[PDB]
């Protein structure tokens, strides 16, 4: 299904999705995905919604 990120960066800021089976294949794609750009902050997931959210 369809798996949203929620990027709330200091320089980077945005939303993304990706095409996963489950959503721990999604977290190893928005945890890639957060890697090519240097983001390194605070993750939380709700199942509810299927969105990722990583905070610096």
């Amino acid at each position: 299904d369809t798996y949203k990120l929620i990027l709330n960066g200091k320089t980077l800021k945005g939303e993304t999705t990706t095409e996963a089976v489950d959503a721990a294949t999604a977290e190893k794609v928005f945890k890639q995905y957060a890697x090519d750009n240097g983001v390194d902050g605070e993750w939380t997931y709700d199942d509810a919604t299927k969105t990722f959210t990583v905070t610096e």
